[PDB]
């Protein structure tokens, strides 16, 4: 594990934090772990696991997906791209899904909290699927403070690996939720200079990124299905000790390459 785990030694000297890595090859088993045990804020991450949150609620209430939401003007938030733009009309909870992963939405995330009973309900369904480190504490934005030895709002590399694989390609959810999430998750518009940066373009790639922007701090995960091939779950995370270390999606990238390559 040592061979395995240099390169991102040498890698975290240069980004100036800390970086953790887990992968998973569902094919043959093997992984790459590094600081996979390790604590990193969740950032925006969180809202993959908060729409498979929605469609797990989905299986035991028909039709959920389908019912509007009709919000006032003190629901948006800043990085609330595509929820500020339907103020006048309202939003569907598979349209605030979909915003939330696609494209980050804070207050479509917002609205989706509440109907699942806020942060702790989102870490209740985790807990469900058999996930005890994840936690989701607070809303947005106060979640992405990312403040050095904050436990809130936080999960490791390892189990946000091992949940996403549950939820995209185990059984945790039914065949046409599991399908949803996925769908969702090919479609995100935010990562395309991170995991799938490492990815050749011929290899499909769902993903969820964060970036709370302070403390270095800023992630991705995903699902890589490469051609004929059993797919590979991963997940990046990284962060540091000052407020002002910037964060780098090359890094994150570059971690990436070097867990893929690593399999």
């Amino acid at each position: 594990t040592n061979l395995v785990a240099e390169p991102f030694a040498k890698l975290e000297q240069d980004f100036g934090g800390s970086i953790g890595v887990y992968a998973m090859d569902t094919g043959s088993g093997a992984t790459v772990s590094y600081r996979a045990e390790e604590r990193f804020p969740l950032c925006s991450s969180y809202k993959g696991f908060l729409a498979a949150a929605v469609l797990a609620r989905s299986q035991q209430q028909a039709g959920l997906l389908d019912t509007p939401i009709r919000y006032g003007k003190n629901a948006l938030v800043p990085w609330s791209p595509i929820s500020e733009k339907y103020l006048t009309t309202g939003m569907t909870v598979a349209e605030l899904s979909a915003a939330a992963v696609q494209y980050s939405d804070n207050a479509a995330a917002n609205l989706l909290l509440k109907e699942l009973g806020g942060p702790a309900g989102l870490t209740a369904f985790m807990r469900s699927i058999g996930d005890t480190t994840f936690r989701l504490d607070r809303w947005e934005l106060e979640l992405n403070s990312a403040i050095p030895g904050d436990a809130r709002d936080t999960s490791s590399p390892r189990a946000v690996t091992e949940s996403l694989q549950k939820l995209t390609l185990g059984s945790a959810l039914a065949a046409p939720q599991r399908q949803q999430f996925v769908d969702w998750l090919k479609g995100n518009t935010t990562g395309n200079h991170r995991i799938r940066a490492a990815v050749p373009a011929d290899w499909a790639v769902g993903d969820k990124t964060g970036t709370c922007g302070v403390y270095g701090t800023a992630n991705d995960y995903a699902v890589v299905w490469p051609t004929g091939r059993a797919p590979i779950v991963l997940a990046v995370y990284t962060r540091a000790p000052n407020k002002d270390d910037k964060h780098s999606e090359a890094v994150i990238a570059a971690a990436a390459r070097l867990a893929l390559e690593g399999l």
